């Protein structure tokens, strides 16, 4: 499993800030937009993009405040991410896209798709944000930690002061061990504690047990949209999962129209780090099937 990030930096001005993105593959055709979540960057896509790049343009931005993107003094609310990702997409002049989305990148992608349904030709998604009706529907092993994250004094001490999301939670969302080189790539954007705001706001935005109400509403609205939409869908899932346990993937594979589900074997949250060759190969082959009517 490759540790290298062999992609030239691309930058675009977005709302008076600069965002970093990977941009590889042919210039023409429908682009494939890859959206990472918490607490990763375009680095999470590094071993999946090589399967897609031969046939499609691959675009993998770093969310505002993350990766090699700028770090303005925001609260990094989901609303901030929405504002910046909307402006990113318009800044590149993207018309129709295929979405490949994960964790908070999936909340961005589904929310955008809902608002721009004629521009989304396909969605591949994994370990995505859905409402977690109660804390019992959150994995027991992660329950105490995410409950602690979702306070101001304790949460901010763990995530901002001690960097527990990067040093602890991240490696514990992968079944295989992350190497030191991989950890250093994930650490790089957050070496300065003041830049860790996004790592703390994100778990505080998770729609868990009806809170926060604004995120719960927005997430229910896109999961309704997704159940009504004929858009081609590709769902990767792992055992035991974190956001998406196997029973939920089984349910969505049937409830979502035009949905193919693929089992990656053992995984938790960062499925990309446990089976990148399967995810990359299935995306590439599924993209080809979008052109078979
Ligand atoms: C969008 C949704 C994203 C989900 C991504 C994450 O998926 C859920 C995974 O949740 C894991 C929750 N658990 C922890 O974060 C955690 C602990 F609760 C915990 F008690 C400990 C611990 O100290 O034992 C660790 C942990 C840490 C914690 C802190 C830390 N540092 C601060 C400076 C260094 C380092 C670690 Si490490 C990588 C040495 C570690 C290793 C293990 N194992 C089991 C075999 C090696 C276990 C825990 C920790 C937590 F990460
Ligand atoms: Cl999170």
């Amino acid at each position: 499993i490759g540790t290298g990030f062999p992609f030239d930096p691309h930058y675009v001005e977005v709302l008076g800030e600069r965002m970093h993105y990977v941009d590889v593959g042919p210039r023409d055709g429908t682009p494939v937009l890859f959206l990472h979540g918490n607490p990763t960057s375009s680095y999470v896509w590094r071993n999946i993009i090589p399967h897609v790049a031969p046939t499609h343009r691959c675009i993998a931005p770093d969310l505002i405040g993350m990766g090699k993107s700028d770090k303005p003094d925001l609260g990094y609310f989901f609303d901030d991410h929405v504002r910046f990702m909307d402006a990113f997409i318009e800044a590149l002049g993207l018309e129709e896209v295929v979405l490949v989305i994960h964790d908070w990148g999936s909340a961005l992608g589904f929310h955008w798709a809902k608002r721009n349904p004629e521009r989304v030709k396909g969605i591949a998604f994994m370990e995505f944000i859905r409402p977690i009706p109660t804390w019992d529907e959150w994995p027991e092993f992660a329950r105490e930690t995410f409950q602690a994250f979702r306070t101001t004094d304790v949460g901010r001490k763990l995530i901002i002061d001690q960097n527990v999301f990067i040093e602890g939670t991240l490696p514990m969302g992968v079944v295989r061990p992350l190497t030191e080189v991989e950890m250093d790539h994930y650490r790089e954007p957050f070496l300065n504690p003041v830049d860790r705001e996004p790592l703390w706001r994100f778990p505080n935005e998770l729609p868990i047990a009806g809170e926060p109400a604004n995120i719960v509403a927005l997430v229910e609205e896109y999961m309704d949209w997704l159940h009504q939409s004929p858009v081609p869908k590709l769902l990767f899932w792992g055992t035991p999962g974190v956001l998406i346990p196997p029973a939920e993937a089984a349910r969505l594979a049937k409830s979502l129209p035009n949905c193919k589900a693929v089992d990656i074997g053992p995984g938790l949250n960062l499925l990309q780090e446990d089976n990148p060759d399967l995810i990359g190969s299935e995306i590439a082959r599924w993209l080809s099937t979008l052109e078979i009517s």
